[PDB]
């Protein structure tokens, strides 16, 4: 047991709460999750010891590869006849003397071939399966047989015109360093009648007894508002209790609902709230799953602790809110009573559902012309015309925020069998289902059961708040299991972690998929841990995320120990910054720095703040902290500028110092999402041969309004440039930094990165640009920082241009010409914008879905589908492609007072 106790201390330190608190949770769902999730843990551990040591090395150091080995024409043209120059370093003599070997090989060469060529060059100077290639300066390895150019490091080197520097390491040098972890099963591994829902011939009714902890200001009259929901879709009309004074919240009233108990869908929920009053106002709210995790209908007495109303929610009910009782018991508590049927009621099995769907399909197949004429949801098989097929195809092209009329819904449902031939229509077909009809739902189940697979980015939509059904969500997860690459999983990890909150139960297919991937890929596992840990202060998700983190920490292996180093380093940094903002806030920079350096030099702190992996990128080792290079930044919330040595043997070939900005006080979640979207945008542009280089620098939220920002070396704000001022200062600075022949490359890089940031900021509705949030690298790469604001943040009770190209920017674009607006350079720059704008337009659904998946997150500027609709306005989705280009030009023309 000594091993178990110690490991529980390690897991508790990682999660930020003791494991014993989980053991005390009475709720059977919680204890069943803890026990049953362990098979995902076992499965993942089995996959890792399948082909050991190689399979273990693949888990710890997965290949950091692109999704496809194909190169866009513009990237291939950067290669000398499809060949790349590569530098291979062999550490040999004592005191680690470095021998370099320059190779000109095909871009498609496998690491083993690269090693053979290196051995050839070293032998000419006077086995291949005994070495591995490592990226110089960081812990990135090439353990798998992918073409060299498919490795992200290599592709980046090709794209940026950089020399790839790789190090020949012995297989045994790496293998001996990966410890053998023996995953142990925890102590908790060792643990009337029953009627079907469809045999309950009764209407729904729920009793509202009384409310406790209704502490309000003498508010002069209150009631309970209730409704039956399927996602955010009401299943019947809302039912309110009679009004009562808040001084005595007693109702003892059965509420009768307009729904037959057998018609209740699987994901049906009771959404309620205590309202005051005419200006009706919600005081507290709470949601409940009408069926528990065991598929049992709610029976008996239940007490539900309510949640405080979130600012901006005028609506009396909160359906897209969290389901379950508030963990804090010193909150308004509502007592409810459910119906009793003298037996346990369960949701029918798939076999019963299938028998019923086949019975319905067969019955409908025999319907006469006139019977089918009774309903617009009924359509005879052979009546399917080509015009109808064309209408179905047109509907499937519409964006997820485009309204589907009641007529289109009846249309889609009656043609559901033809819909299988155009499988991407599934999200529209599902919103057209009468979720309060068991006859229709049973048939939808069977259609989904055998539904053709759709793209992972299309399936992701089916995991958002509009799709609560577990059969639907199960199909989505299966598409991800079959077609989502680890690369794309990493890219969309924030969205996939968010959509976990929309799950009715702790144990589901999505969490099993995500956990298995985190436990079989340490790069995925790293960010999985941090995304969950960053939200552990949020009581809406702390039990879910806490239980998930416990399962992750039991099976991740040795990485727990490394994570605990990063957790301890962040904890010390939160502690220091918290003191500086509450105890030393008014003191000078010189004084504050003296306190900081004295605190940091304490042996306990000094050890905790050095020799750990960067949470921004775990391939980066943070060695000794360079205190003399550290500083308190004069910016808002006084962030810490931190500098560590990169202890890697060949750090000089990557970077010798790792500089990170630690910030305590601002919410960094909107920045992370924007930075992710900028990268996705750049990826779309690059694939279409549209070379607009963006700078989606690293940003990670590690807690409540705490996080890390990746520093971009040799980059300066426009204000830093002009504060050496004329409009020619910037262009003169770039000319000075790019003297000679290389000048044109800087102007091209500037105009290209400028076009990208113009289009990206206009689409996304980012916070207003100024000379302190626009940065420029010495080579001419323009980029933006501080993405705290996006979408419709300047809304009133209509669209903006956040990046207005002042004379300074146009002078650079036009190479110093006076009439910068009327030059061929500016005409070429406009063309880059138009193409960039239209390309994003073609991928609008992806962007709409990425934002829709982030709705359950507590982001201030992303609270409703109305906020996402801003992107539907900027992309001009209701207009044609030419009208959309015209609208963009007009927005640009108005903001710049001419030119477009
Ligand atoms: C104060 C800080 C938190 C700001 C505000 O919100 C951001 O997003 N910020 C940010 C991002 N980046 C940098 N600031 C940054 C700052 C300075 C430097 N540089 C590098 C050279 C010296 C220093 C400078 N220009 O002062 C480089 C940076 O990288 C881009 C990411």
């Amino acid at each position: 047991n000594r091993e178990e106790k110690i490991l529980n201390r390690e897991i508790g330190f990682a999660i930020g709460m003791p494991v014993c608190e989980f053991d005390m949770v009475k709720d059977p769902e919680v204890q069943d999750f803890r026990r049953n999730i362990l098979n995902v843990c076992k499965e993942a551990v089995d996959l890792r010891d399948l082909n050991s040591p190689h399979s273990r090395a693949m888990y710890v150091y997965p290949p950091n590869v692109e999704s496809s080995p194909e190169l866009p024409k513009h990237i291939y043209n950067k290669l000398d006849k499809g060949q790349i120059i590569v530098v291979i370093w062999v550490i040999v003599s004592p005191n680690n003397d470095k021998q370099k070997y320059t190779l000109k090989i095909n871009h498609d060469c496998v690491p083993e071939q690269v090693i053979a060529e290196a051995i050839r060059k070293k032998t000419r100077s006077m086995y291949q399966g005994k070495y591995i290639l490592k990226v110089c300066g960081c812990d990135e390895y090439f353990l798998e047989k992918y073409p060299l150019s498919q490795y992200k490091y290599i592709r980046s080197c090709i794209m940026l015109g950089r020399m790839p520097n790789l190090m020949l390491m012995a297989k045994e040098s790496l293998y001996s360093q990966l410890p053998m972890d023996c995953f142990t099963m925890p102590s908790y591994s060792r643990r009337t009648s029953t009627k079907s829902l469809w045999v309950i011939n009764s209407a729904l009714r729920i009793k509202i007894l009384c409310a406790t902890y209704v502490n309000v200001n003498i508010i002069d009259k209150i009631y309970v508002r209730t409704g039956i929901y399927h996602g955010g879709e009401p299943l019947c009309d809302n039912v309110n209790t009679q009004r009562v004074p808040c001084s005595n919240p007693r109702w003892n009233e059965w509420l009768n609902y307009d729904i037959y108990i057998p018609d209740l869908p699987r994901a049906a929920r009771l959404c309620l709230s205590i309202c005051s009053v005419e200006e009706h106002c919600p005081l507290a709210w709470g949601n409940i799953n009408l069926f528990d995790y065991t598929d049992t209908l709610v029976s008996g007495k239940m007490a539900l602790n309510l949640w405080p109303v979130p600012h901006g929610l005028e609506d009396l009910l909160n359906p897209i809110g969290v389901t379950g009782s508030n963990p804090n018991k010193e909150t308004p508590c509502l007592e409810l009573e459910f119906d009793w049927f003298s037996s346990v009621v369960k949701f029918p099995d798939m076999s019963v559902i299938e028998e019923h769907a086949n019975w319905s399909v067969s019955r409908e197949a025999g319907f006469s012309y006139s019977h089918a004429g009774l309903s617009n949801r009924l359509a005879r098989d052979n009546e399917l015309r080509e015009n109808d097929k064309e209408q179905l195809k047109a509907i499937s092209t519409r964006d997820p925020l485009s309204e589907i009329t009641e007529q289109e819904k009846d249309f889609l449902w009656s043609h559901r069998h033809y819909c299988v031939t155009i499988p991407e229509i599934l999200p529209k077909l599902l919103l057209s289902v009468k979720w309060n009809s068991r006859d229709e739902v049973a048939q939808m189940y069977c259609l989904v059961k055998d539904w053709p697979p759709i793209k992972p980015e299309q399936a992701m939509e089916l995991l958002d708040c509009n799709y609560p059904d577990p059969m639907v969500r199960g199909f989505a997860v299966r598409c991800l299991e079959k077609y989502l690459t680890d690369d794309k999983l990493s890219q969309y990890l924030i969205q996939l972690v968010q959509v976990l909150k929309y799950e009715q139960y702790l144990d589901n297919l999505l969490v099993r998929f995500l956990l298995k991937k985190a436990l079989t890929n340490q790069r995925i596992g790293h960010f999985f841990f941090w995304h969950l840990k960053s939200e552990m202060h949020n009581k809406t998700v702390s039990q879910r995320f806490g239980l998930l983190l416990e399962s992750y920490c039991r099976a991740c292996g040795m990485y727990l120990k490394h994570l605990n180093r990063q957790v301890e380093a962040m904890e010390k940094l939160i502690n220091l910054t918290d003191i500086l903002k509450q105890e030393k806030k008014d003191e000078t920079q010189k004084v504050q720095m003296k306190f900081l350096v004295e605190q940091m030099r304490r042996p306990d702190f000094m050890d905790a703040l050095q020799g750990f992996l960067s949470p921004l990128n775990p391939a980066h080792q943070l060695g000794n902290l360079r205190l003399e290079e550290c500083r308190i930044m004069s910016s808002a919330k006084r962030p810490l500028w931190l500098n560590w040595e990169n202890p890697d043997i060949m750090s000089e070939l990557l970077f010798q110092n790792n500089e990170i900005i630690f910030k305590n006080g601002d919410d960094l979640r909107q920045d992370m999402l924007t930075l992710q979207i900028i990268r996705i945008m750049e990826n779309i542009w690059q694939n279409q041969g549209l070379d607009l280089r963006m700078l989606p620098y690293g940003c990670l939220s590690i807690g409540d309004c705490v996080g890390l920002i990746e520093v971009v070396r040799n980059s300066h704000t426009i204000m830093q440039i002009q504060c050496k001022f004329n409009s020619h200062t910037l262009h003169q600075w770039l000319k000075d930094k790019n003297k000679g022949e290389i000048y044109d490359a800087a102007i091209d890089l500037f105009t290209r990165s400028c076009a990208g940031y113009c289009v990206a900021t206009f689409i996304l509705g980012i916070g207003d640009r100024h000379n302190s949030n626009i940065m420029v690298k010495d080579d001419g790469q323009l980029f933006h920082i501080d993405f705290g604001h996006f979408l419709d943040h300047k809304k009133k009770k209509r669209e903006r241009v956040p990046f207005v190209l002042t004379q300074d920017f146009l002078i650079v674009i036009s190479k110093g010409a006076q009439e910068c607006t009327k030059t061929r350079e500016f005409e070429r720059f406009q063309e880059m914008c138009y193409k960039a704008y239209l390309a994003i337009r073609q991928h609008a659904n992806l962007f709409i879905n990425l934002f829709s998946m982030m709705l359950g997150s507590g982001m201030p500027e992303l609270q409703s589908f109305d906020d996402i609709a801003y992107i539907r306005k900027t992309l001009a989705l209701d207009k044609t492609e030419q009208e959309a280009l015209e609208y963009f030009m007009k927005q640009m023309n108005d903001a710049h007072h001419g030119g477009w």
